C-alpha cells in the first residue's frame, strides 16, 4: 500500500491466513518451530507492552519538559530544571528568581513585558518547528486516527521523526500558554507507538490489518497515560476510535492503557502522587436527591456545543478561504500576542488551564483558603469575564497549525459551569440551610455536596456535547477518578449533555474535523434515510460515458485503484511489469471478486462496505455484469 | 417464525426499517406522533428497567424460598418462615426446633433418618414438578440461550408458565441439597424476562431482532442479580453469550444488570447486607510477589477442566444411550438417596455449597474461631475426603433432568484448591516466617496474605477451565467483589487457567452442552482449518440427485425452509394460499437474494454467514446459478 490509499480488508485477512498456514505447516519439522510460533504469539502482546512503556515514559517526558519550559515564562529555579516550580521551590527563595529579580532585582511593567515577550518567543519557536519539520502534528490528531482506522493509508503519518516532532511541539505549544491541550493527542502518539514498536516484528510490519488491530489497541494508551485513566481509555478505543473492533481486541486493547497506567504508577521516585495537575481522586458516596443538577448542568454543556462546533468550525472555513491562511505563523504570533496582552491582567486567566482544572476539582479543606474557598462577588464577576474570554479564545484556538487539543480547555469550561451551581447552592444554603432540599437528607456537621465532583461532571457534559461520547466518557471519568459506585452520575450527565447537544445537529468536533478536512470517512453513527433504488449508487453517471472495464491512459482519466477483467490492481501491474522487464498475468489476476444484485437496496450494500470494508464490488443482474461500485462512489452519493 | 426455526437477520432488519420509515412518515401529522415516537424509543430502556426489576425481585424470591425450604431438612422456625435460620434464630431456642425435638423431644439416628427422608422427598417433588410441568428448565440453560442468540427459534422457551416453573424448580432443586446452582440460570430467567416484559409492546413482540437485542442485554441481568456483579454480567453478555453484539448494545445491556444490582441494593429492610451467602467484599491492596500462586493454582483449574469436561460429558452420553434414561426420576431419587447417604457423616460436605464458598472466602478475624481459623491435620484430611466426594458427585450432577447449575460447585472446588495454598503458606510461615519469600516484603504485625482472595481466584480459574471465560470472568470477579485495583490478578488467573485447560481440547461445558445436545451452533471461537474449494461446502452431494429448485411433496422429501425461483418461504406460501382460498404470487416473491461467486473460498463465505447469519444463499459462476448454500449444509460439512 502506497501513501493516501485504502486497505482491502479481505486481502489483509487472506495474507494473514496464508502466513498462519505456512507457519503451522513449518511447525511439523521440529519443536523449535512450535516454540517460535509461541514466541510470535507472545510478541503480539509484547507489542502492546512496549507501546505502554513508551506511552508512560513519553507522557512523563512531555510533562517534565512542559513543566520545565512553561514556568520559564515566570522564572527558573537554578538548582533544578526538569522538575516543576513547586518541586524546586519547596524541597528545603534564593534558588528561585523570577525574571524581574533577574533583570532589575526588585516592577509590574517589567513582569508584564516579560511574560509577553517570552510567551511570544515560545509560540514562535513552536510554530517554526512545526512548519519546518512536521505539518501532521497540527490538531489533536484524533479524527485523523479515526480515518486511519476507517481503512486509510498514510505511510509517513507514524514515522519516528513525526512522532518526535509532535512530542516536542506539543510540549512547546502547551508551554506557550495558548488554550491548547495534550490529553488526546497521546492517542495519535499511542497509535504511532503501536506502529514503531511493531516495526521490529514482521507480523505487524507486513500485514496492515494487524497494524490496524494494534492501533485500535493503543488508541486507549493516550487516554490512559494522559490522565491515568485506563478503562476509560480502552472503552474510548472500543466506542469512539476503532471503526472495526472485534471483542477479542478489547481485552488486548485494555492492557495497553493499563500498562501505561502501570508505567505511570511505577514512575514516582520523588514522592509525588499526582498523575496530572488536576488529579483529584474521589471516594465520596452519593445519594438520590443529587440528580437534579446532574441533568440541569447538561443544558450549558449542550449549549456550549452549539456555541463551539459552530463558531470554531465556521472560523476554520474562513481560516481556509481567506488570505489569512497564507501567513499562519504570523497569525499564531498575533494570536499568541493577544493571548499574552489580555490574559495577564486577570490572575484566573493568566494561570494555566490544567491547573485551573486542579483548582476547580480540589474540594475545600480546613487548611486551604484559596479563591474558591474564600467565603467575593467581584471575584465571581472576574471569573465570568475570564470564562467568556476563554470561550472566545479556545473557539479561536483548536483549528491552528500547531499541535492543539481541546480536552483541557473544554473540561475547564465545563468545570466552571459545574462549580457555578455548587457556589450558588452553598451561598443559598448559608442563609437558608433549612430550605427543603437541605432539610430532608443532609446531616448536621458533615459535608453533604461536593462542588468539585459537579465540576468534573460538567466537564464531562461539555465534552459530550462537543464530541458526543456516550459509552466511553462514562468510563473516562470512571478512571480519571476511581469509581464503580459513581458510574450512575456519569451515565445521566452524559445522557443529558448528549440530548441537549443533539438539538442542533449530528456532528461533533471530531466528526466536524473529519468533515471540514473531508477525510474519506464513512460515518458509523448515522443511517441512510433517502429511499431509492441501487440504480443511482453505481457509476458512471448519466453525464459520463460507459464504464471502461492502454492501462496508463485509463488510470490518467480516472483514479480508480482497481479495474475488472478476475481483477487486478495498479500496484500489482506495476510490480509485475517491472519484474518481467528486469527478467525479459494470470498468476496475479484475482478470480474471486465480490458481487451484489443490482436490485439490492442501499441499506444492505452500504453496511456491507461499512463493517466488512471491502474496497470495491461488481454489480450484476441475472448474472450479467453491469458496473463497479467503490467506496468513493458511495461517499460521493452521500455528499 | 415457528418452533425449531432459524432467523433471517436481513428480513428482521428490513422489517425494522420499514417500521421506522412508517412511524416517521406518520410523524409529520401532529406533535402527538412525535411524542409517541419518543415513547417508543424509550420503550427499550423501559423494557430493560422492568427486566432488572423482575431480575432483582425474583432473585430475592428465589433466595427467600430457598432459605425457607432448604433449612426444612433440619427444622423450621414457627414464628417466621420466609427468612433464614439465622434471621429467626438471632433476632431476639423455643422459636426453633430441630425436628428431633419435634418427634422425640431430645438422637443421632433420628436426625440421620429424617434428613434422608426429607432429602428424598424434596428430590421427588422437584423431579415430579419439572416432568409434569416443564422439561426445558433442565440444566443451567446458558448454552440454549447461546443457541437462541445464534439464530434459533423456540416459541415456548420464554413463556410465563415455563418461567415460573423454572423459578420454582430451581428453588426446589437447590433446596434438595444436590450439587447444583442457580447463578447462571438467572441468565435464562433474565432472557425470558426480556421477552415477557417485552410482550406488552408491539415494537419488541413484532420484530425478532429486537428480541435478540434485549436477550443479549438481559443475559447480564442474571450474572448481576445472582452474585451482585453488574459489569461482570454485561461483559459476560458481550463476550460469552451474545453471538452478535453491536457496541451500542453494551451500554444499554449494562443498565439491565445494573438495575438488578439497583433492585438488589434497595431491597434490604431487615438490615442484612449480604448479596448472597458468600458475598465477601474485598478492599485489601496487593503487591508484586503474590503473583507466583496466581499462576500455579491455574494448573488444577486447567486440570479440573480435563477432569470435568470429560467425566461429565462422558456420563451424559451414557445417560442418553442406556436404559437408565428411561427412568430419570428414579435415577434422581437414587442420586438424591446417595446424595444424603454419604454427605451426612462429614459436617463439611453435609453443609450447603454456597455457604461453603462463604466459609472459604471469609477471611479470619480476631473473633471468629471456625474450622478454617482453627489453628487440625485430621480436619484437613476430612476436607480432602469431602473434596473428592464433591468431585465424584458434581461430575455426576450437571446433566440431570432438574434445573442444574455448576457455578457454585465449580467455584467451591476452585476455592478449596486456592485455600489449600493459603493454608500451606500460612503453616510454613508460622515456623519459618523469616523465609526469603516472607523476609523481603511483609511487615511485622499486619496481615500480608489473604487466603480468601486466593480461593476466589482459584474458583475463577476452575470456571475458566470449565467454561473458558477470559474477557468477562475478570469482570465477574471484578464486580462480585469491588475491584479496579484487583483486575490484574484476575487476568493472570484466567490466562493460566485457560492455558492449562486448553491442553486437552477446545470445548467447554457450555460448548460441550451445545455439542452433546448438538444445537445448531456455529462455533465463534474457532476458525476453519481444512483447505478445500467451494464445491465441497455446496449441496446436493455426489450421492444425491440434482437440486430441486407439488410443493408439499417437495417439502416432504427435503426439509429446507425456502427455495429459489426471486425466492419464497414456506410460511409465506402457507399464509398466501390460505388467504387466497378464504378469498375465492409475485407480491410475496422476494426478488433480492444474496449471491456469492462459486470460486469464493470457505473462509469468506463461512464468516459472512457467521456474523450476518443469512439463512441461505445462491451460488453463481459467471452469472450462472449452480446451487443453494444454507446454514444446515455448512454445519453438516463442519460435522
Amino acid at each position: 500500500y502506497d501513501d493516501f490509499h485504502t486497505i482491502d480488508w479481505v486481502r489483509e485477512k487472506c495474507k494473514d491466513r496464508e502466513r498462519h498456514r505456512r507457519i503451522n505447516s513449518k511447525k511439523k519439522e521440529s519443536a523449535w518451530e512450535m516454540t517460535k510460533s509461541l514466541y510470535d504469539a507472545w510478541s503480539g502482546w509484547l507489542v502492546v507492552t512496549l507501546t505502554g512503556l513508551a506511552s508512560g515514559a513519553l507522557a512523563g517526558l512531555i510533562d517534565i519538559a512542559a513543566d520545565w519550559m512553561t514556568d520559564l515564562k515566570e522564572g527558573i529555579c537554578l538548582s533544578a530544571l526538569w522538575y516543576n516550580h513547586e518541586q524546586c521551590c519547596w524541597g528545603s527563595c534564593p534558588q528561585w528568581k523570577t525574571w524581574a529579580e533577574l533583570i532589575i532585582g526588585q516592577s509590574y511593567i517589567m513582569n508584564y513585558i516579560m511574560y509577553i515577550f517570552w510567551a511570544l518567543s515560545f509560540a514562535f519557536l513552536a510554530v517554526s518547528l512545526v512548519k519546518v519539520f512536521a505539518p501532521y502534528a497540527c490538531g489533536s490528531g484524533i479524527p485523523e486516527i479515526k480515518t486511519i482506522l476507517s481503512g486509510f493509508i498514510i505511510r509517513g503519518y507514524l514515522g519516528k521523526w513525526t512522532l518526535m516532532i509532535k512530542t516536542i511541539t506539543l510540549v512547546l505549544a502547551v508551554a506557550s500558554g495558548l488554550s491548547l491541550g495534550k490529553e488526546g493527542p497521546l492517542v495519535h502518539v499511542a497509535c504511532c507507538c503501536g506502529n514503531i514498536f511493531s516495526y521490529l516484528f514482521p507480523k505487524y510490519s507486513t500485514n496492515e490489518a494487524k497494524k490496524r488491530e494494534v492501533l485500535s489497541a493503543a488508541s486507549a494508551a493516550g487516554v490512559s497515560v494522559a490522565f491515568g485513566a485506563p478503562i476509560g481509555g480502552v472503552l474510548f478505543s472500543l466506542e469512539e476510535v476503532s471503526y472495526y473492533f472485534p471483542l477479542k481486541t478489547l481485552w488486548r486493547s485494555f492492557f495497553a492503557a493499563l500498562v501505561a497506567a502501570f508505567v505511570l504508577r511505577s514512575i514516582n521516585p520523588f514522592g509525588n502522587s499526582r498523575l496530572v495537575l488536576f488529579y483529584v481522586e474521589y471516594h465520596t458516596p452519593w445519594y438520590l436527591f443529587e440528580l437534579f443538577p446532574f441533568i440541569l448542568l447538561g443544558v450549558f454543556g449542550g449549549l456550549w456545543g452549539a456555541f463551539f462546533i459552530r463558531a470554531n468550525i465556521a472560523w476554520c472555513r474562513r481560516r481556509k478561504s481567506t488570505k489569512f491562511g497564507k501567513y499562519p505563523v504570523l497569525e499564531v504570533i498575533i494570536v499568541a500576542a493577544i493571548t499574552a496582552v489580555i490574559a495577564f491582567p486577570n490572575p484566573y486567566t493568566r494561570l494555566n488551564t490544567s491547573e485551573l482544572i486542579k483548582e476547580l476539582f480540589t474540594d475545600c479543606g480546613p487548611l486551604e483558603s484559596s479563591s474558591l474557598c474564600d467565603y467575593v462577588y467581584s471575584a465571581i464577576w472576574q471569573l465570568c469575564l475570564a470564562l467568556i474570554f476563554k470561550i472566545i479564545m479556545t473557539v479561536f484556538t483548536f483549528g491552528i497549525k500547531v499541535p492543539s487539543g481541546l480536552f483541557i480547555p473544554s473540561m475547564a469550561i465545563g468545570a466552571i459551569a459545574g462549580r457555578i451551581v455548587g457556589i450558588a447552592v452553598e451561598q443559598l444554603a448559608y442563609y437558608h440551610h433549612d430550605w427543603f432540599i437541605f432539610k430532608e437528607w443532609c446531616e448536621v456537621g458533615a459535608d453533604c455536596i461536593t462542588p468539585g465532583l459537579y465540576a468534573m461532571v460538567g466537564a464531562a457534559a461539555c465534552l459530550g456535547g462537543v464530541t458526543r461520547m456516550t459509552v466511553s466518557l462514562v468510563v473516562i471519568v470512571f478512571e480519571l477518578t476511581g469509581g464503580l459506585e459513581y458510574t450512575v452520575p456519569l451515565m445521566a450527565a452524559v445522557m443529558t449533555s448528549k440530548w441537549v447537544g443533539d438539538a442542533f445537529g449530528r456532528e461533533g468536533i471530531y466528526e466536524a474535523h473529519i468533515r471540514l478536512n473531508g477525510y474519506p470517512f464513512l460515518d458509523a453513527k448515522e443511517e441512510f434515510t433517502h429511499t431509492t433504488l441501487a440504480a443511482d449508487v453505481m457509476r458512471p453517471r448519466r453525464s459520463d460515458p460507459p464504464l471502461a472495464v492502454d492501462i496508463e491512459n485509463m488510470i490518467n482519466e480516472t483514479s480508480y485503484n482497481g479495474f475488472p477483467v478476475g481483477f487486478a490492481l495498479r500496484r500489482d501491474l506495476t510490480i509485475a511489469i517491472e519484474s518481467a522487464r528486469k527478467k525479459q498475468l494470470r498468476s496475479i489476476l484475482d478470480m474471486s471478486p465480490f458481487t451484489v444484485t443490482d436490485h439490492t437496496p442501499m441499506e444492505i450494500v452500504v453496511d456491507i462496505f461499512r463493517k466488512l470494508g471491502l474496497r470495491q464490488c461488481l454489480v450484476t443482474h441475472n448474472g450479467r455484469l453491469l458496473g463497479i461500485i467503490t467506496k468513493k462512489d458511495i461517499l460521493r452519493h452521500m455528499a
